[PDB]
This record gives C-alpha cells, structure tokens and sequence, in this order.
C-alpha cells in the first residue's frame, strides 16, 4: 500500500551483516529473493537480546540511493516487526553521519518504505530501534534498496531537503501544537484509508522536532473520524476540527493538555469546508458538500465561550461557488477564508468572485469584486493557495489551482490582494510573472522574513495519482515581487499533502495519497531548510537568540520588550498553522515595527485590531542583518 521512489538494486553480489542472526534465519535470508525466508535476531537458546538491532548492506559499488523497503515475515508471525528506526548511508562503510530517514512504521505485516533524497552511497544501514509492539526481536523477509536514475548535487543558496520522517499514517491533516512544539497529524479511521469508515475513530501521529520521536494515538473520545475537516485555532487556544467523515461532529484539540475534547455538533453537516478564526476568537465556516449532503450550506459560527454553533443562513454560500463541472459537490470546497476586522471573514477564492462575509445577526455577504489584473479576470482556482504574508497591510498572495477540482489543468496564475475595510473591494494585481510551475494540490507557508514558500502539487489535478508532479518549490519575495526556484525534492506531494512552518524556522512537508490499497500513499514527511539558515559556505549559520521577553501573553494593542544576544534588524509574528487539502486559514504574518532601546533591547506593539492580530498562538522571530532568524518564541495573543 505504498511504493519506492527508485528502482530496486540487484542484490546478487551484496554482502550483508547483522548484529545477530538465528541459525536458519541468517542475515542473507533477507536478500535471497524468497518471501518465505527471513533474517531473525537471536532467540531461544541464544537468549533474546533486545533492540536496537542492525542490518548493514555492502552494495560493493556506489549507487544513487533514494530509498529502501522492508518486507515483513509472511507466515503470520508478528513479533519481529520494525517500529522505531533509522536509515544511514555511507561511502566508506565506517562513518555514517546523521540519518537520512528516521521515524516509526505501523505495526502490521505490510511492506514498509523509507524514501529520501538521492545520495550516492555504497553502504546502507537500517537500525531497528524498537520492535513495533515492544518485543525483543527483529526480523526481515526481504530488504531492498532503490536507486534514482541520476544524481544532481543541490545548488548552493537554494535551501536543502532532508531528512525524511517515516510515519505510521499518511498525514493528510496536520497542525503545530504550539505549547509543545510538536507536529500533530491525522489520517482517518485507518492509517491510509478513509473509505468504508464506521465513523467515530481517528488515527493520529505526532513528531517532536526536538527528540525526533514519532508517536501515535487512536482517538475515539470525540466520536469523530476527522478526515476531510475544517480546521481553525480558536481564541481559547483550542483547534476546532469540524465534519468530514463524521460530517456533523466537532472535536477540540487542546495543546496545553495534549488531549482531544468533544465539541458541539455543527448545525449543518459538512466536509471539505474551510473554517476561519475571527477577530473575536470565534470560528466561521461555510460550504463543504464533500460529506453530509450536497446542497447550499450557508455560514455558521462557533462560540468557544458558550460551546455552541449557530447558523448564519444569510451568510450565503451562493456568491462564492466556483463553476466546477461537477457542481456543488466540489464548488463550495476549500474557500480561501481569512478572519478580518469587526467579525468579518474575507473570501479570496477559489471562485473568481471574492466576497465579504459578515457574522452579526443571521449573517450577510457582499461582493468584493473579481480576482483580476491587467492580464484579465482570474479563472476559478480550486485548490490554489492563499497566504496572508503581511496582515498589517492586508496583503494576501494567491497562486495556482485549476478551474475544476479534478481532471483540470492547473495554472501559474498568482495575485496580490490588498485588503482595506470590510465591504470595500480590494485592489488586486498580478504577482510578478506568476509561478514557475503550474500546480494544484500544492501547499505553502509564510516564512519569518515575509516570503512565501510554495511546494509540491501536480500540473493536472488527478487525486490519488502521482502524475505530472512538480518537484521544484518556489519562494515569493514581496520586496522584489519575484519568484525563486529552490532545490527540488524526490517525493511527490500532491493531493492530501500538507506543509507547516516549524518553530525552528524550517518547513515540514508531508503526506499525499490516503487511498487504502493504492500505490501512492506517502507514509512520511520531509524537512525543507531554507537558505536563510545557511552561511555563505553552506554551513548552518549562527542564529540570534531572544534572551528575554517581558511577557509571553499579550492583549492586542499591548507592548512586548525583548532582549537579544546580538543586534537584530527585523522581527515578525507568525500565527501558528494548521493544514489539510491545501487549506491553512490559521497562518498569517505581522511585520513588527521595532523600537531600539539600545544595548540589544527592543520593543514592539501587537496591532490593536484583532482582525489583523487574530487571537491565538503566534511565533515571534527576530532576524539579524544577515537575514538569519532566531527560533520562535511562543506568544499568546488575546482580546
Ligand atoms: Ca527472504
Ligand atoms: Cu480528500
């Protein structure tokens, strides 16, 4: 239920070694081409030495390695499955450096994969750190290593991909847990399938950037299969996850307690809706005909205080529908929603028509004009992305997508929308000359410096298929009104992929697939490390440190004073992100106007308008003159 990115390397001249092997289950039984023979570590009379266990391959010559695979025993024995693991490569066989991949594999007998950026190597080492259910042994029926067609060294200055994080699920939805710094991920009732769900179950997984540990959990307490949901971080600091496979349910993720809490049912059953946090910390949602029925699903609003959903039937979905050939099932999906001033929500697309949504009384909607430029009126851009990279100036960058959800050519179209007051038609212009690569199902994040990182997708949208993939990410730099290609990766990230900004300033990009017995499930993620973390020699740059903050919780309009260990030139606040199905209505950036107190002490004001400084958790980044950001300090913004 997955696949390698390369082609299997012939093994008939390989030499292998293992930390131990039972007689009859020798090390080389894992490479003899026989599914019924297997390597197994010591047991019985030779004792039961516990993991870590290690399998090392000498391929004799250099190969352009981009993955490996492990076929478990196929005789019903479950006690040697590899859980936590690391993959190492070497050119000399003695020094191995950092893992090219690490994480945790699901506990079953299916073939497991580690896919990673191509690297020339002669030696490959798999370390089984744990057995999947905590038993002493490791076994492998067949291990294979895969090679790419070629190898191209990354270009200096264009960032770096790696390592791979191996996961027990396909992470088609994800969020940062702001109080812990971990990445939260979920699939559906199964690790790679949503089809045939009985409801009431979500498999989740987390990755801790500080320890590298991948964990997992089965969530049933909210009686919610959270595949295909709306996602918003509300003003009470809880992630509101709505609908999807259980179309009327609301689940609340609480970062502080790392737990899921039941919420009230929505008034209208929805799937593939967007939701957006508002200036008052409430959550607005509209549309979503993927589940719960296909009909006009107007707005509704969630109050964290009263724990209620209230219908806003006059916040009409009709003005935001695309012209999708498939009709309403698609046309109300994945709105480009942004909470804004005075309880309003701006809808930037994907429909050509942009709209203001209002949340007083029973709701309202007002035309905000068409997304357009001197190049003409922008077509519908389903699963294009929208990123508010300067909330203070109302700036939204939009890009990509296709006129129909499926079987439709994506475009390079890109715009800058500049928001003013609710009820006014914003200025829209074309962004630079558009994307380098037409793409849909791509994902994106705003970076500390205000640039937008754009990655993945495919040129023609075909859910569950990894055709016409785009492997080269792009960064939009607003000050230059220019896009820049970055170094490419090796793993397709199209439908059901996610990206999030990490507190350490790197990008977490993963997922794709989630179609059960399909070959396109990606049980993994990769890190992109932007160029701003590297010095001129390609080594990791020294980062400025925030050595003190006057407070970590601030009201809108409030000031914060900070100390740094070195002089800084710029600072920004970036709201923590959530992601699924190309939608991320939680991220946004505020560039900060600094007062220099001298002696590397600075102060700034959080914007007084909570439609700009949307309540929730934010990352504070400072940047030195060289453009190197600190790691984030977490700030809670309230109103
Ligand atoms: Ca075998
Ligand atoms: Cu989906």
């Amino acid at each position: 239920a997955s696949a390698p990115i390369g082609s299997a390397i012939p093994r008939n001249n390989w030499a292998v070694t293992c930390d131990s092997a039972q007689s009859g289950n020798e090390c080389n039984k894992a490479i003899d081409g026989n599914k019924d023979t297997f390597w197994h570590t010591f047991y019985g009379a030779n004792g039961d030495p516990k993991p870590p266990h290690t399998y090392t391959i000498d391929m004799k010559t250099t190969q352009n390695v981009n993955g490996l695979s492990v076929l478990p025993r196929q005789d019903g024995n479950q006690n040697g499955w590899i859980g936590r693991h690391e993959v190492y490569l070497s050119s000399d066989g003695t020094n191995w450096g950092s893992p090219v991949a690490s994480g945790s594999w699901f506990a079953d007998s299916t073939t497991k994969y580690s896919n990673f950026e191509t690297r020339p190597a002669r030696y490959v080492r798999l370390v089984a750190i744990t057995e999947a259910n905590g038993q002493p042994w490791t076994s492998i029926a067949e291990i294979n290593v895969f090679q790419a067609s070629s190898y191209t060294a990354p270009q200096p200055g264009l960032g770096r991909w790696g390592p791979t994080i191996d996961l027990p699920i396909v992470p088609a939805a994800a969020a940062i847990e702001p109080t812990s710094g971990r990445v939260l991920m979920w699939s559906s009732y199964r690790n790679d399938a949503f089809e045939g769900s009985p409801g009431g179950i979500t498999l989740t997984s987390s990755w801790d950037p500080s320890t590298g540990i991948v964990s997992d959990r089965t969530v049933t307490v909210t009686k919610h299969d959270m595949f295909c949901p709306g996602i918003s971080m509300d003003g009470n600091g809880q992630i509101v996850v709505t609908g999807g496979n259980d179309a009327k349910k609301t689940s609340l993720y609480d970062s502080s307690s790392d737990s899921w809490i039941p919420g009230p049912d929505m008034q209208v059953a929805r799937g593939y809706q967007s939701s957006a946090t508002m200036s008052d910390g409430r959550v607005f949602t509209i549309g979503g005909s993927w589940s719960g029925g296909v009909f006009e699903k107007n707005g509704e609003v969630y109050s964290p205080s009263s724990k209620t959903w209230t219908s806003l039937p006059n916040a009409k979905v009709n003005p935001m529908l695309t012209a999708d050939k498939q009709g309403l099932y698609r046309s109300d999906n994945h709105a480009w929603l942004f909470g804004w001033k005075k309880g309003s929500v701006f809808q930037a697309g994907p429909s050509t028509a942009m709209n203001w949504y209002y949340t007083s009384g029973s709701g309202d909607v007002k035309s905000a004009g068409k997304r357009q430029s001197n190049r003409g009126v922008a077509p519908d851009a389903m699963c294009g992305n929208a990123v508010m990279y300067d909330a203070v100036k109302g700036k939204i960058l939009t890009f990509g997508g296709s006129p129909d959800y499926q079987d439709s050519d994506a475009t390079t179209n890109a715009h800058i929308i500049t928001l003013g007051e609710p009820g006014t038609s914003p200025n829209t212009v074309f962004a630079s000359n558009g994307l380098y690569f037409a793409r849909t199902f791509h994902t994106s994040v705003v970076l500390p410096d205000g640039s937008t990182f754009i990655t993945g997708g495919q040129r023609r949208g075909i859910p569950f298929e990894d055709s016409t993939p785009v492997f080269t990410p792009e960064i939009y730099v607003p000050e230059q009104d220019t896009f820049y290609k970055q170094n490419p990766n090796s793993i397709v990230r199209a439908y059901h992929s996610i990206s999030l900004l990490l507190p350490d300033g790197r990008v977490f990009n993963g997922g794709g697939g989630l179609c059960g017995d399909c070959t396109t499930n990606h049980f993994d993620a990769q890190i992109f490390t932007p160029n701003y973390l590297y010095d001129s020699n390609g080594n990791l740059a020294t980062r400025p440190k925030i050595t003190r903050t006057s407070t970590q919780s601030v009201k809108v309009g409030g000031r914060i004073t900070i100390s740094t260990d070195s002089s800084i030139s710029k600072a920004s606040l970036i709201r923590y992100g959530t992601a699924t199905h190309t939608v991320n209505t939680d991220q946004r950036r505020i560039p900060l106007t600094l007062t220099n107190n001298g002696g590397n002490s600075y102060s700034f004001q959080v914007p007084s308008d909570s439609g700009v400084a949307l309540p929730g958790y934010w990352m504070l980044f400072v940047m030195n003159s060289a453009g190197v950001p600190s790691v984030a300090s977490t700030i809670r913004v309230t109103q």
